[PDB]
């Protein structure tokens, strides 16, 4: 008998208020779904301008609080209309509220750069683990020309950058070992530039 | 690592015709979602060529799928159409097209499914001796739910997506990892299922 899943969509589309969403495939336990669809050419490009500082003082998402989780790579977008329409459709797809949610964090690896394998979820007797991560939503922004997968290597499995989709993954199960499955990386980017756009999920109302 | 016949190593394959997206894999046995496979155009054609072939060929048998049997009126005819793809998918998978059954086509109403097979033949068989080595299942339409090719002993389905296609090879010197990719198609629950499947032999098959 399966552990119970956060996402339980039982089709090959999740019908979101605004948007159809494909569900390409999935690896089972842990659960990773691969998602077409996600995001429009115009929100991806969108997303990319929004997260620029432009050299000026401010830091993009200064809008955030001291409770707020800060992220030294990349920025979290200050919220307006479009991520709230944006976190709306996240909400359907991973079946949480979007107060639970982080906010859109954005990422950009220009060419050679990685991100190397790791949890998303705090560790275990840290503080921030009281309302812990639950489950990622990585959504590409771009197309990336040579490299920039997703890889999950204790799974041997990858998912490769492809513009407007996405791969979501979870870890809330009560057998550790299947979170432990969730250990993932963004391979280093050989031709190209890679753009991401991250939703990450709280047990409790964050936001 | 055992070496894969399955080459691509980046985010697209190129081939003569067409920019074929690699979208996911697993990597050991080597299973690869592959999207714009086919366009909307030729997924539509072949579909109206299996409704002539299924009619004429007076085929649609048994309530399910079911790999005991024969299934030569499911094989289109060869054509331009034909030709044209299975080139194509020969750059994919990385096999001459001489060595391809040719499109077999294959159509699931409600509550109809293919239970899982291996889609190799067993050892001292006749057809072992030019087995076959892999295979590209491809979507010809969108199904509104179920449908899934799914791999029971890796806890893996790819769901039907008009356009894409699954890859899958079973030529390892590791027996368990051929027998890694028994697979089937899950019941259609809503809807209706058309696929295209390309089965590729280690020898000529022309
Ligand atoms: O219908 C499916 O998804 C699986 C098809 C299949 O098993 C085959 O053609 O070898
Ligand atoms: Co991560
Ligand atoms: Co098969």
């Amino acid at each position: 008998n399966k552990e119970q899943t956060i996402f339980d969509h039982k089709g090959n589309v999740i019908k979101t208020e605004d948007r159809e969403i494909q569900i390409i495939s999935k690896f089972e336990e842990p659960l990773i779904v691969v998602l077409g669809n996600v995001l429009s050419d115009e929100e991806c490009d969108e997303l990319i301008e929004l997260s620029k500082s432009k050299l000026a003082r401010s830091k993009v998402g200064s809008s955030r609080d001291v409770n707020d989780i800060r992220t030294s790579s990349g920025a979290f977008l200050d919220d307006n209309e479009l991520t709230a329409k944006i976190e709306k459709r996240i909400s359907s797809i991973m079946n949480v509220p979007a107060s639970h949610g982080e906010g859109l964090h954005i990422l950009n690896y220009e060419v050679d750069q990685q991100y190397k394998a790791h949890y998303d979820y705090f560790a275990e007797h840290s503080r921030s683990a009281a309302n812990n991560r639950i489950s990622t939503l990585v959504m590409y922004l771009n197309d990336v020309e040579e490299g920039g997968e997703t890889f999950f290597p204790k799974l041997n499995l990858s998912v490769h950058p492809r513009k407007g989709m996405a791969v979501y993954f979870e870890y809330f199960y009560q057998d550790q070992s299947l979170n432990e499955l969730t250990l993932h990386g963004g391979a280093p980017v050989t031709k190209g530039e890679k753009w991401i756009a991250t939703q990450w999920v709280r047990r409790g109302t964050y936001k």
